[PDB]
């Protein structure tokens, strides 16, 4: 199947069960990274990986391993919400809900009112991925620092008093709290 499921923070013995269950229940291909076809992200431990972040940005189901075990038991893929990792990632059900209620193609609007952002090439997570996250959550990415109001990540160049210099953590915390964070605590 074209539709993908992504595992994250998943010990290899649980990974083994997932591969077997997917082989038996069908409906998914397992992919290493969250992409346009991913609808379900399965987390083994409650950790904010890049795949969790991308899964949230795309409004995926972010689920516990237990969904796989109960689905095997009951013979088919079952309702996801009882397994959704809402306590660890409050943004997950919010984006997932927005996404399924979306009339057309889903895109988040978290950053829709934010100025364009220049992302440091030295940023962590990697710049291409951090840019993907900004875009998926409704923000605009600038290709150069010139004229950009927000600069994200390590920046040792010339600084302007009318630009905000914010850590990558500002983007990530905004995404996981489903609210744009106050810049104060992310400066430099």
């Amino acid at each position: 199947p074209t539709r993908t499921l992504v595992m994250t923070s998943m010990p290899s013995e649980k990974q083994n069960v997932v591969i077997q269950v997917v082989d038996k229940l069908k409906g998914f291909s397992i992919a290493p990274d969250v992409c346009e076809t991913t609808t379900h992200v399965l987390s083994g431990k409650p950790l904010r990986t890049l795949n969790v972040l991308l899964g949230i940005a795309r409004g995926c189901w972010v689920l516990s391993y237990d969904w796989v075990l109960w689905s095997l038991e009951l013979g088919h893929w079952i309702s996801e919400e009882p397994f959704e990792l809402s306590h660890h990632f409050p943004a997950a059900p919010l984006c997932r809900s927005e996404c399924h209620l979306s009339a057309g193609p889903y895109r988040g609007t978290l950053f829709a009112d934010q100025p364009a952002m220049f992302v440091s090439p030295a940023s962590s997570p990697p710049v291409a991925k951090l840019c993907e996250l900004v875009h998926l959550c409704g923000g605009r990415v600038s290709q150069v620092p010139r004229q950009a109001s927000i600069v994200i990540g390590p920046y040792s160049g010339k600084k302007k008093a009318t630009v905000k210099y914010l850590s990558e953590k500002w983007v990530l915390d905004s995404i996981t709290q489903h609210k744009v964070c106050a810049p104060e605590n992310y400066l430099l």
